[PDB]
């Protein structure tokens, strides 16, 4: 069997066995999570490599790998360049951005980088045009669906995202004190028959090649650059389902702040939505390759189409993060705990109101402003 | 090894039916020029073979195999048995049902098939169902999307269905009496656009393993029995499509009947359309795994979803066979020739209508009164 976990000392033997280095080499091993050692080699190098927990399939680094190299095609400056790759070691070795600081620790910390959303939205665009059916020929797109099927990383979206915050599921993880807030959207019948539309939406709505966990805690960032990493997560999903997680933790930055120190996260969501729109709009009008792309409002109704599951998506997300399994460093941080305890509350009304409402906005200013009205 | 794949005739089709043990004569009774249909007798037998040579690839054998003998789990009663099947040599040997007709062909001679709606509205609820998310774990469903892609029928349909008859293309094919109103619908931006949309869920939503080309010639009746045949176009699609496809061809014959001839073919498009949704709706009752499957509501606004989609899919097969490539011997067959242009030019306003209208319905009445009214 061709795989082997590796060592700081097999990962610095992979990096010059590949030429990449002469090789006077340091490594130390600097990944955050359970499934993948990050190995950084220092000009520098990063390995990545998927672990077996030994749960969940090495494979996810085939389709990372392979995401991450598509989405190069058309942004190649938003993302790590990939110099080598392989399926059986389950390693991806690419660009370091050290350098780089992960954006929701930034903005947690105030950073507002000023660009985020100008290089966000363009990445959204771009990526998300690109692999659909408006850019590519059906037959390539369907072995495409193929290719980034995602059985196991879908899994975990489809409960933790979709289905269990809703219930009450084991899977949940919330404070006693946010219990009848948290019962209330349980017993709420119409809100639970959209968050199932959204979920029938993911499960089955294969419009492009989608990045799958686009948080603020999946992007480098700095003043000037900005990179989006860990496409793990990648299949073909809803065009607006990366818009709308992302949009969601610009929200849940806002929420961690006060006051006018919320406005830089406000004019994000402007700017990614306004970029997003712009960028997606550009590549239609010179890259589609559908003969009714021309006719006067179809590129419209399909922005709407986009935009309303994007701000559903956006609510799904901001319930989630703050109820479920998996939380975010922005909410959980927040004191007092009263204070965070209050905050927590206004993350599950928004999303609730995003749900419910998310055909009634016409524009993300609306989306803005009746979130503002709410977290007053 | 080599190659394996070799065209058969009465002779070898005989041997191979001894050699899988199930005094002979032997007549291929194919009405195309991609099968071969071989009827060998004496009990009887069908052998189907795909030829290479619109060349297409003999893939679709394994598909057709396939998804016979899925639809033959839930509805055995519905489809021709499978005694063997070989994708190499192309190959799905079946039940003989030489017994029954051609609905499109008995229906055209005044057959009216009492229980024809009933057969096909069960074959629709349960074939729909349990091939969905609503009645699979998503890790088996996705596997089955792979299985069943089918790009080059997709790409058939993708085509004459949602496309060609829309634009002056030079697969379409109408009498140049019909072209005022051909021409109207070519300035329709409006329609056009919905058309695109209809075309966009058709190319992405992967909902359910349909059969995809479920019109009257693919389906055997007589006065007590049904049976779906020829699956060749099963792909994972929207559950709406088989649904109105089959109606638009029921609206088809009526089309090409007069007067009170036209009733049983109304009843027909009523009991279909109610036998599916009360045979979707005990399915999902019984048999689904989804936590959200009992919330009041739920499933009525997944039924109004459906109908809409089956009406706008009925909309294009009704224009579809109107003025494109492939053709019904309903309208071909109308005389005389300034009757033909004029029931030809109410398919297409009818079309139109459902097109445009589909989401204002609310019931099947409401689309079975309207047309009447157009077709006055
Ligand atoms: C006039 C007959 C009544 C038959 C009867 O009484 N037998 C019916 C029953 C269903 C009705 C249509 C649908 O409602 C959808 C739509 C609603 C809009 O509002 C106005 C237009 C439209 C096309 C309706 C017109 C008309 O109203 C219809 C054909
Ligand atoms: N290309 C890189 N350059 C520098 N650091 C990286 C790079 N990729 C990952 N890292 C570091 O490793 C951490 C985990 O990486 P990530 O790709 O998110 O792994 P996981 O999928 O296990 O979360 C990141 O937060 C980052 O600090
Ligand atoms: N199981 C069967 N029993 C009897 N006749 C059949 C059977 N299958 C096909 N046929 C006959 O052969 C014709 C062609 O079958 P079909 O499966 O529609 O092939 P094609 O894909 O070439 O149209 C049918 O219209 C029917 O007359
Ligand atoms: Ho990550
Ligand atoms: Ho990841
Ligand atoms: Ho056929
Ligand atoms: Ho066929």
């Amino acid at each position: 069997p061709l795989y082997e976990t590796l060592n700081e000392s097999s990962a610095v033997a992979l990096a010059v066995k590949l030429g990449l280095f002469p090789s006077t080499l340091t490594c130390q091993e600097i990944g955050d999570g359970n499934l993948n050692y990050v190995f950084h080699i220092y000009r520098a190098l990063i390995i990545k490599q998927a672990v077996p927990y030994a749960p969940l399939t090495i494979d996810r680094a085939r389709i990372e790998s392979s995401a991450l190299i598509r989405q190069g095609e058309h942004v190649p400056h938003l993302v790590p360049r990939v110099f080598y790759s392989d399926t059986e070691m389950a390693v991806t070795v690419m660009e370091d951005l050290s350098h780089l600081k992960i954006a929701r620790k930034g903005l947690i910390e105030g950073e507002n980088y000023p660009h985020l959303s100008q290089h966000i939205g363009e990445f959204l665009g771009k990526t998300l045009f690109y692999s659909s059916d408006y850019a590519l020929e059906p037959k390539v797109k369907k072995q495409l669906v193929k290719q980034f099927t995602n059985p196991e990383l879908c899994d975990i979206t489809e409960r933790l995202v979709f289905t269990d915050p809703f219930f009450d599921h084991d899977t949940n993880d919330f404070e006693e004190e946010l219990r009848p807030f948290v019962e209330k959207l349980w017993n709420n019948d119409s809100v639970k028959i959209e968050a199932a539309k959204l979920k029938k939406s993911f499960l089955t709505s294969a419009e492009t090649l989608i990045h799958g966990d686009l948080h603020t805690g999946s992007i480098f960032a700095s003043e000037h650059e900005t990179k989006v990493i860990d496409p793990e997560f990648a299949f073909y999903g809803p065009i607006g389902f990366d818009v709308g997680q992302f949009i969601a933790n610009l929200f849940l930055n806002a929420l961690s702040r006060d006051g006018a120190d919320r406005e830089p996260l406000y004019e994000h969501v402007n700017q990614v939505w306004e970029t997003f729109e712009e960028t997606f709009s550009e590549a239609w009008q010179k890259d589609s390759l559908d003969v009714y792309a021309n006719i006067d409002g179809y590129l419209t109704d399909t922005l709407s189409h986009i935009f309303e599951e994007a701000i559903g998506f956006a609510g799904c997300e901001l319930i989630r993060r703050t109820i479920g399994l998996a939380h975010v460093a922005d909410l959980d941080t927040i004191v007092p705990f009263d204070k965070r305890i209050g905050r927590k509350r206004l993350a599950l009304e928004t999303g609730t109101a995003f749900i419910e409402k998310r055909s009634e906005f016409k524009t993300i200013t609306d989306v803005i402003e009746l979130f503002k009205l709410l977290v007053k």
